[PDB]
């Protein structure tokens, strides 16, 4: 099955081309020391402009797998989210989880937890990598999504985080709770007090 070998890349920057996603890619495995022989992992890039995602196809398998750390990875001001395609299933003795972490990417799997944080109320014009970096001001972060309209594209102000350290939760929470932007006021608290 072809599906060990593939893997979905959402958020994608508007008007990126094939060539420039496989060209990042491989660069960023060989520059990341993921890359497993001479030559480039990534063989192909199939890229779905109108709903905003890609699939990539790799050499290998482990490669594939490899490439799996760099979901949340920021490329022209977007996190990439990765994933397996939804038919893959890992072939028995076979692990599906990468062994090489690359330093400063920050997942985008924010599971509800006791310290997920929710932050709502952030101007629509900042991107993915600049909410990540006014979260990052308080500590490094674990994980972090900012949630957008799936037809636009565009930002709908609110994000969800988790940082390493869960002490940093209530230091962000008191840096940024209640805090006013024109007509807005972030709202800066565990994700699980006022989930729907
Ligand atoms: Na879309
Ligand atoms: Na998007």
């Amino acid at each position: 099955t072809r599906q060990a070998w593939r893997l979905y890349v959402g958020n994608i920057p508007f008007g990126i081309t094939e060539e420039a996603m496989m060209d990042f890619f491989n660069a960023q495995m060989r520059l990341g020391g993921l890359t497993q022989a001479p030559g480039n992992p990534v063989l192909a890039v199939q890229i779905n402009q109108d709903k905003n995602f890609a699939f990539l196809e790799f050499r290998s398998v482990d490669e594939t797998t490899q490439a799996m750390a760099f979901d949340g990875i920021i490329f022209q001001g977007q996190s990439l989210k990765i994933r397996r395609p939804h038919d893959y299933q890992p072939l028995p003795g076979m692990s599906e989880n990468p062994s090489v972490y690359v330093p400063g990417v920050v997942s985008t799997v924010v599971p509800d937890s006791a310290h997920k944080l929710f932050i709502g109320g952030l101007p629509n014009y900042l991107n993915d990598d600049q909410v990540k970096e006014l979260l990052t001001s308080f500590g490094p972060l674990k994980a972090f999504n900012l949630v957008k309209d799936s037809a636009t594209g565009l930002s709908k102000g609110y994000a969800f985080c988790e940082y390493v350290d869960i002490n940093v939760t209530d230091q962000a929470i008191a840096g940024l709770n209640g805090m006013q932007l024109g007509d807005k006021k972030l709202l800066v608290q565990r994700a699980s007090v006022g989930a729907k």
